[PDB]
């Protein structure tokens, strides 16, 4: 493969500039591949309509996306109606794989989407992007279509001068990756919502639910296809919606848990619970967040079970 | 001890308002204890003066700090001169424990200060605070003085509703503590630079050099004296710096490195290098930071070793 993250970063980082969409459209036509775009959507009424439009506008210049799926979290904001009125196929995350009960977050929606994706290639895109430029859809298709061994491509980009990701990327994922999965240290936006791979690949790895899904997918793909078969594409600028630091804390915990879970199955981490530690202190699903408030110090408690879905291949009608 | 972070939280969180300085001064005197205040300092000529001044004013009201140590990273802004001019003792981080060579960052300075601290208690204080109110000095002394079994006290506070700390604390320390050291999850500012413990405790644990020092101390104190012997005190509002996110990434890494190390030693973590990963990818002191710029993607590469100084006890006295 590649001797280092440095070597990979050399050979496997592209620019959307290198993949004009008419070329891709042509190449895609030649290969007879179809693409499904999947938009995990939760209260994005104000933005999905615009994204669906832009993908349609792009398909006019260059036929690249055959299916547009909005997988809705039963948003209270009318998201589903909005996406439907703009021409996307819309599904409820709770109606897909209904045998699994209600969806546990973004990861669960993304997994369940596989049950109705018809494309040879599955392309995930975030539904909340404000100013959606067309390369936020087609850029990552470049290397899958054009570079021989590449099976999985993640987006790279910058906040509208040097961007190393949002807070969770910078302070959680990158430090955890550098230490535990150094092979992934080369990725500019390892937690990006926009990335693409063949449907068969996604269908044959498990999916962490909740916010841990990207982290889990990075690790699982790395292990399945190898570093040389992953790539990234600079896509330019991408405005993302800032979250409250306090909520990001919970996301950071999900990323930690995903890494910890994987380390444990590799055997690098054993006896996760330190001996001598009374069981009462031990409950992974129980996140304690101590804060200071105008009226005193408080201990907030969040409970999120780390639910993991099996490779959908194993659980879905063949 | 306590049965959960929640029980600890109710029993070992206080408000500085519970500890009027004049009462602290009385108890300190009855117990014959002395307090050393260490200010690890690098380029803070603009703020040390104020801090030192506040401490001296506090002591007039209530004699609480017996020694003020500015341990200076040989700043070029004249930190040393200001501190000296304002009445504080001044030391070069490089001259203390010089057998270990020049100093590896903030932790090293804090460790080396243990060789010149005369107090029974040692109070570390950040020297870059813009608006130093009295309770930043005395608040954390409350529980060590007043609650016999308490040996270690961390500050708690909030920026100018709910505040769960700075970016590194929220996105790195607290996630990691919740998973691997649940006993520390009740701390509001576990990475706070204001904390106090008895000299003997500090002299009995190792100190990570650099940015990981607070994380290491939290963990090693926890293992050494137990969660019951730790406390926090609400000091009110403290204004915070806006370090750059790109710099904070290296800091988060140090924090992760520190936890990982402790996990290796406990046996929880082994074969840290994936069994099948070429040594070309394996260099813990080598942090790869991939970034996007106007000119394209760049892979930045920082280096900082993790250095652990042993307990000063093993080298001294
Ligand atoms: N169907 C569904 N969609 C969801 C859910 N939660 C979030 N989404 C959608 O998934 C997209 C991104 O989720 P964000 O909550 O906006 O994530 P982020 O703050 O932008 O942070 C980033 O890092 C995460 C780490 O994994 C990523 O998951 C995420 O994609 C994003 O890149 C958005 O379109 C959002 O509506 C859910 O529970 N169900
Ligand atoms: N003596 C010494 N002091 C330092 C060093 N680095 C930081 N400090 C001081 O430690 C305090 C906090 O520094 P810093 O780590 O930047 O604070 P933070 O970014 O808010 O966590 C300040 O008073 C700094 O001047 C160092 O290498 N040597
Ligand atoms: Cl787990
Ligand atoms: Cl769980
Ligand atoms: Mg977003
Ligand atoms: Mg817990």
């Amino acid at each position: 493969g590649p001797a280092s993250a440095a070597e990979w970063f050399r050979q496997r980082s592209y620019d959307y500039g290198q993949f004009p969409p008419e070329d891709l459209a042509r190449r895609k036509r030649e290969l007879g591949l179809t693409v499904s775009a999947v938009l995990p959507s939760r209260n994005v009424a104000d933005t999905v309509g615009g994204i669906i439009d832009e993908i349609h506008a792009l398909n006019e210049r260059a036929p690249l996306i055959d299916q547009i799926l909005v997988v809705d979290a039963d948003s209270e904001d009318g998201t589903a109606g909005v996406a439907a009125s703009h021409g996307a196929e819309v599904y409820s995350e709770n109606e897909l794989m209904s045998g699994y009960g209600d969806a546990h977050g973004k990861g669960d929606a993304m997994w369940r989407a596989l049950s109705v994706t018809r494309g040879d290639l599955v392309l995930y895109i975030d539904a909340d992007t404000r100013d959606f430029r067309p390369q936020l859809a087609y850029g990552v298709l470049g290397p899958v279509l054009e570079v021989p061994g590449v099976r999985f491509v993640k987006a790279a980009y910058r906040r509208p001068e040097e961007d190393g990701g949002g807070r969770v990327t910078e302070l959680t994922a990158k430090p955890l990756f550098n230490l535990f999965y150094p092979e992934l240290a080369g990725f500019v936006q390892p937690l990006a919502g926009e990335f693409v791979a063949d449907r068969e690949l996604f269908c044959s790895i498990p999916f962490l639910t909740g916010y841990a899904v990207e982290t889990g997918i990075m690790i699982d793909v790395l292990k399945k296809v190898g570093l040389g078969a992953m790539a990234q594409v600079d896509l330019g600028e991408r405005q993302n919606r800032h979250q409250h630091l306090r909520d990001l804390s919970r996301m950071s915990y999900a990323v930690v848990r995903a890494v910890a879970r994987r380390l444990r199955q590799e055997g690098r981490l054993q006896q996760l619970r330190e001996p001598g530690l009374p069981e009462s202190f031990f409950q992974l699903s129980d996140y304690l967040h101590a804060v200071a408030t105008p009226e005193g110090l408080k201990l907030q408690e969040y409970v999120e079970e780390l639910v993991e879905r099996p490779p959908i291949n194993e659980v879905l009608r063949v």
